[PDB]
Formats: C-alpha cells, structure tokens, sequence
C-alpha cells in the first residue's frame, strides 16, 4: 500500500525552506581508499557563471547539510554515480538539479539530461525548480514526457531537459524514438521511495537505465532507506558513492501529555469544548480516524461557534496545502484532520495536538510512529489523546508503555 506520491506532493507544495537537521552526513565513497572532500560555499565549487547567478537568485546563499556532500561528487571528473538518501527538505532537488544544469550544454538541441519523477505533478515541481535556477540559459527549454504529452510520431524533441513517467519515457527513448538515450549525459532517479510503490515503475526505471551510456553519471536521491529502496538502488546505480543523513530524532522531552476518559463520541466531542472553555485553543490539529468522523466533528464545532479548517481526502491536495498555508499564517486557528490526510506532513506551527481517535495501524495495535511524529511535531507542547472505551483505553497504555513518560489523566471539568 503506497499513498506516497500524494504525501510527497503535499509536503513539496507547502515546503518554503530547509528543514533543519543536526546530525551528520554519513558517506561512502566509491573508492573506500579515496578521501572525503565537502564544500562550504558554492564559490568553492566553480560553478558556470550564469548557473551560480541562477542559484542565488533564487535564494541560496550556501550549500544544505546534504549538498556539501553531494555537489563535490556530483561535479567530479569524470562524472561519478551517486546515492542520496536524506528526508524530503534537505536539499535534494536542488542539488541534482544543480548538477544537471552544470552538464547540460544548451547549444546542443538534444536531451543531454533525463530525470524520472513517480508523477507527472511531481515532474512539474522539479520542472519548477529547474525553469527557475536555470532561468539565465537563455536557450534552454524543458520536456515533459508524460501520460498527458500528446506528442503525434514525427521528428526527435530538441529540449535539452526531458523530465518524465517512466511508462512515458521509456517509449520516447525505443519504440516512438523521441530520444536518443545514447545521448543522454546525467540520468536523475527522483522520490525512489514513491516510485518503488508500482512494480511497473521499477522495471521500467531499469530498462530505462540500461539503454544509457555506460559513463552517463547515474543519481538517485531517496528520503527513506527500506530494504525495498536500497535493493532497487543497486540496481539502478552502479558503483555509487552512496551519501545517508539520518532523519532528525523527534523528542517529547519539552511536551505535556493528558488524556481524557470518556464513554461515547458524544462525550469526546463535549471534553474538547469544555477544553475550549478554559484554554485558548489555537495552532492546534484534532486528528479523526475516519473522514465520516472528521466532517462531523468540524460541523459541530462551527455549530458551537469555533472556526475550523478541514484537511480531508477529498479535497485535491493543492487544495490541502492552501489549508496548511492559511494555518501557518494564523488565518486558521484548528485543523480538523484524519489520519491519512495529515499522515507525513511536515504541518508547521502546531503548538496543541488533539487524538480524537488514538493513532492505529492497519491491524489494530499502537501507531508509535505516527503519534511521535505528531506530538514532537525545547519549546513547549500539549497533547490531548481522548479514550472512550476499554478497548481505546488499553492502547493509550501500550503507547505509554512503548515510551517510557506518563500520559496525565485529565478530568472533563476540572481543568485547572
Ligand atoms: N542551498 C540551499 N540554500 C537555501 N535553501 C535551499 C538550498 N537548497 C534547497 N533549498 C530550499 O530548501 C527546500 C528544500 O529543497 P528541496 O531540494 O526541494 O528538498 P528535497 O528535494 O530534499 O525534498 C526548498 O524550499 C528549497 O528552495
């Protein structure tokens, strides 16, 4: 079961910056005997003027972590293969887009650069990226080799850049010959998390891989490292130099958790007014389990008087992320979301978690994970998990025993 694209698409369209990370970057150099090396400034790294003028001009003012890793090897010579793992927000797009823009030589109107997205709306936020830090190529022009090209057989395309499906763009590079792959000097495996999700973008990613030239420089970034992501890699990707930054350890060391004893929805819904009654709710998510439960809760706040936003399932996800965005600038005071919808996330500015419905897997035990994720999001925290049976009761226990820290019992009325 994989709903990873839309996750992915969701978390890029609300993304506005670094996500920061303090641990280090991990890396194993093709060649165990060769050094490592690492920049600090993209000045450092020799960059074509107009690429470095392109670069700042979007913002940058210095490599990420992962990119003063990841540029150095990207740029060798001769061009080196590589596998990046490090979560979404680190910097990977930017990194590979880099390099690309540094091969890519627009006189020559042929794809010399070929990327692979899980998605055409995936495709497209690369294609952001890429139209916005090579916007001082004058001549340089992007494909979209896609379910949706309608591109009637004729002539080779003259674009420099092919970004693209799998499906789509394995017949552009056989049998509607729109490609030269043996033309093709970088070769970008993007999102490998996602695109291992259909069996059919595997298979087609490789025999994608395999009518490249054997010196084409190979890159493909991952967030996760799943046994799945890695055997497929190394399929992928021969000889790599493989850079890994361990995802940043969340903490409820700083986060206040109560729960609430109650006996039916009805009693949830009226512990949570009466915790509107006596704290300020705002920069809070109340999390439901289904989309039935959600709609529901939300209507009987506003009922009540209290302004809600709904992140649900139905909504198209651009539609998700004006939510998100409105909540962050303080629009939206209370997102009212399940689990799915909000599943991976990076939702910022939530000081106030409410578990309407505790956070299960597909099963039926303790979601640790997710309610870590949540919880942790030294700055101060509150969680709310409501309990309305015996049953929901014993898994708050077992989430209270996987961590080791109390989870208060708070009375409806006296809140104090
Ligand atoms: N060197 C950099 N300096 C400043 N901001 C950056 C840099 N590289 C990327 N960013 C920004 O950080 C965010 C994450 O970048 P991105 O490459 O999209 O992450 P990933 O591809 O790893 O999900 C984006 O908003 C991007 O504009």
């Amino acid at each position: 079961m994989e709903d990873r694209a839309a996750q992915s698409l969701l978390n890029k369209l609300i993304r506005s910056n670094l996500v920061d990370n303090t641990n280090q970057v991990e890396v194993l150099q093709r060649d165990p005997n060769s050094p490592l090396y690492s920049v600090k400034s993209f000045e450092e790294l020799r960059l074509k003027p107009q690429l470095l003028q392109g670069v700042y001009a979007m913002g940058f003012n210095r490599p990420s972590k992962i990119q003063e890793n990841a540029l150095p090897l990207m740029l060798a010579e001769p061009p080196q293969n590589l596998i990046a793992q490090s979560q979404s927000g680190t910097g990977k797009t930017a990194a590979f887009v880099l390099a690309m823009l540094s091969q890519v030589e627009p006189a020559n109107k042929y794809p010399q650069c070929l990327c692979l997205s899980p998605t055409y709306e995936l495709a497209l936020q690369t294609g952001k990226v890429i139209e916005q830090m090579g916007k001082f190529y004058p001549e340089l022009k992007l494909a979209y080799a896609v379910r949706g090209n309608k591109l009637e057989r004729g002539q080779k395309i003259s674009e420099q850049i092919v970004i693209g499906t799998p499906g789509t763009v394995l017949d552009w590079c056989s049998k509607l010959k729109f490609i030269d792959p043996k033309k093709i000097k970088v070769f970008v495996l993007d999102e490998a998390d996602v695109m291992i999700a259909t069996q059919g973008h595997q298979d087609q990613s490789i025999r994608i891989q395999r009518m490249l030239p054997r010196n084409c420089q190979m890159l493909l970034f991952s967030a996760t490292f799943e046994d799945s992501v890695w055997k497929f890699a190394q399929k992928v990707v021969p000889d790599p130099n493989v850079i890994k930054l361990k995802r940043e350890e969340e903490t409820l060391d700083t986060i206040k958790q109560y729960y609430v004893l109650c006996s039916s929805r009805d009693e949830k819904f009226q512990a949570l007014c009466n915790l509107y009654g006596a704290i300020t709710i705002a920069q809070a998510m109340i999390f439901c389990h289904t989309r039935k439960t959600a709609s529901w809760l939300a209507a009987e706040l506003s009922k009540e008087g209290h302004q809600v936003a709904l992140l649900s399932g139905e909504m198209m996800v651009e539609q998700r992320a004006a939510v998100i965005e409105r909540f962050r600038e303080g629009k939206e005071k209370v997102l009212v979301t399940t689990n799915v919808c909000a599943r991976g996330i990076d939702v910022e500015q939530v000081s106030v978690v409410i578990n309407f419905d505790l956070p299960v897997d597909k099963d039926g035990n303790p979601d640790n994970e997710t309610y870590l994720h949540r919880i942790g999001r030294g700055k101060r925290g509150l969680a709310v998990n409501m309990v309305d049976s015996k049953h929901s009761m014993n898994i708050l226990n077992r989430i209270q025993e996987h961590f080791n820290k109390k989870i208060e019992r708070l009375d409806t009325d006296d809140l104090d």
